[PDB]
């Protein structure tokens, strides 16, 4: 019922659950040329293996468990993040790897792109899209937040 | 290491919780050109819908969660869906509405281009891949199927 | 409404890693009666019960590769008639199977299922083991004809 | 490794999710006789509306959701459970609604015999071993209880 | 690894649906100790508290629409050193504030959290309150210069 | 609506996840004097530890795991409890570790003083409630444990 309009140059998040960092990070480097043309951010250590690894310049949030999650999740619901690739272990996934599900569904919740493996972000990169602006349709809030509080 | 090919007529499965079937249908008819040169398949409910709003023909399977989360999931890992659009709830999600962790951890598992929302499937459907064959990673899980068992 | 189990059941297999051994070991000891039965299994746990054992099992994919959206899949169309999945309460790994889902859909359609082997032994002793068997299960169509919102 | 004997004459848990207490209490009609050989013990609610409906005696902990849950895993841990007929709602389960996952891990973790349907149920209850002792294999403990700590 | 919470404290205000009321009779009974620090709440609470009450309270968004994670993101900056979290352990609806996620990143970084009100009066009733507090903080070095698996 | 009164002499539960049962020693270690003053209880490990380590007296239930948890959670349910310090590991929590959500919603429910870091225990330690009564009020469940129980 309502718009978001996603900028012609992207912010674009960059997030790798552990067994998945090198997949990212060689993601990263095949795409670099396209990348590169837009504002990349990632949680601290896919950041800055990034850096290391690639000389891609990222910035960094916090290491997501430690709050980067949380960081990279305000800037979604603030519109300063426009895409999000987050490459999560869907095998082994550790104790303290980014939670996927609070991640994912505030990405939903503001109808942001979003890939969660590398074939969905070879098709997202791809798009005409990428250089354009694009209008996200997004529910309207203003009947939840205006929502009857039960008494008890 | 492995890779697979994605045909250029593809077949896509069409799934949204209780909330966003509208959403869903409304985002099928405006794509309807481009996606009735494609395969359609949808759960129960939601195909029903499609195929009585827009008269779109879309094979049905059960209901998501009566088996049809996990028929899709099944073509899924057998290589017979090649995108998926889920389009999920979640802010109203219901009792009964499709898990959404299981089914798209699947989706992950086999590299599948998928969106759980209006705007990555307006990328989906926009990348010059949907029209073409498209050549996906697929994880080496040689090494989890040979892996050790423990004694106890 | 009514769903009837057929003489002859079909028997989905299917352990959690660190339950794989005593899966083996259960089959084992109810061979004589498990083998009047057909037997299918997720990928690792069939190829270790046909491998150890020599006895014939249908093998799906691996559980977390697919296998279990197949096996739900014909629990769903009423293809398994009994379920026994040995998963580990202790130390259950990042890649084993998921519980809840499996086991749901067991519910939902009303199928024997065993989470353990005492549960297995009680159900294999069951006289229905090897005789038809009328389940009530749950009418689905108030659901199916539910109303959907318009957002 | 280790063994634990259930007795002859069983104590047997009663549960059920709201939506499925109907259910229960026709299953315990349809076996009042054999049940009330054995101990029955219930949730607060559940047992209230088994001993109202049918006038079957059942001992009553307090309402699942309230602490029953834990008053029952108590019970099952402490051996002084032998049988668990849970009937859970997988299709309408309330936000109240008892935790299918802790309670059933319990079972799982001492090999309690328990059925989660009716089908199950009936399996079960058919089982000469219903009105025997039975010998139930249990995973000996002890490694795990003298398990190293971590220092950090 | 010490983090010193200064005496005048940023207070975190955040209600489940059901507990919201719970929450405006809390801070109302406490407005006097209350208001001597920097309030903040999620977006719906907040709009409560000033409403009910006329007590100043910074707003962010609304939890489920991101307010969650810019509390969070206050939290792990060191930016919230109380958090008040009443949430409705029988009665949670499908959008209410994620539980897990919020007080694991109040357990990552020590921040002193409470869940209920008599946890909120145990804390509010603290000397901690009104002078400067000492927390250690976890050891996160190993974690954050761990090796990376190949695949 | 309903009122429940802790003693000034206090039953408090001491639990921590493995990567945390050093941390939560080393707190005992620092406030023995004023806690040693209360009735002090823990899962069969972590009592261990305590009692081992600090020469404090620590009544023991099961392992966490193995029933333990559910254990004190009986206690919570029937007000025999009246603080729990339970150090939950948010980073490397272990398979086996204590159902961290089924522990603390209880707590909830009863209104119970719960502290899941040191800092939060450090809080309540200080409280002036510590060594007098203190009234909590609980939530009235009686309009609850009365519902109407749905036909189908």
């Amino acid at each position: 019922k309502s718009i978001r309009t996603l900028p012609e140059r992207k912010t674009i998040a960059l997030v790798a659950h552990d067994h998945k960092k090198d997949d990212l990070v060689r993601w990263v480097q095949k795409h670099a040329g396209k990348l590169t043309k837009h504002n990349l951010i990632a949680t601290g250590t896919t950041g800055k293996l990034i850096e290391e690894d690639l000389g891609v310049e990222v910035k960094r949030v916090m290491s997501g468990p430690l709050g980067g999650d949380q960081q990279l999740g305000s800037m979604i619901a603030q519109r300063q993040i426009d895409i999000v690739i987050f490459f999560w272990d869907p095998m082994e996934a550790q104790p303290h790897d980014s939670d996927v599900k609070a991640f994912i569904r505030l990405c939903v919740v503001w109808n942001t792109p979003m890939a969660c493996d590398s074939a969905t972000a070879d098709f997202i990169l791809s798009s005409p899209f990428m250089e354009t602006e694009y209008q996200a349709e997004i529910p309207d809030y203003d009947g939840y937040l205006k929502r009857n509080i039960p008494e008890a």
